[PDB]
């Protein structure tokens, strides 16, 4: 797990998953996660959030 | 603001920003946000997180 070096980066992404859950309801397999980097000692953690339909919830 | 219809989607992304702050420290202009959709009544909220260098923090 290359994201284990910090131990917080993956803690925040999983948090946004529970966060979107507190306000909505989606699975972890629906949210993608991908880290990138720039030529200047910089990183870029991007995460896709595929939300499904919704209507039964009011 | 097309993301104002739900009022929670943008609340979770801003939360992950503060979350990465509680465990680290970055600006909102460093994290990108982009929503997408599929041909099946589905959405895809992707957000880039450009993290800067780090060392002064122990």
């Amino acid at each position: 797990r290359s994201d284990a070096e910090p131990h917080y980066l993956p803690q925040l992404r999983k948090d946004i998953l529970e966060v979107i859950c507190k306000y909505v309801q989606i699975d972890p397999e629906m949210v993608t996660v991908q880290l990138e980097q720039k030529d200047g000692d910089i990183s870029i953690l991007e995460l896709n959030v595929t939300l499904p339909e919704a209507e039964e919830l009011k």
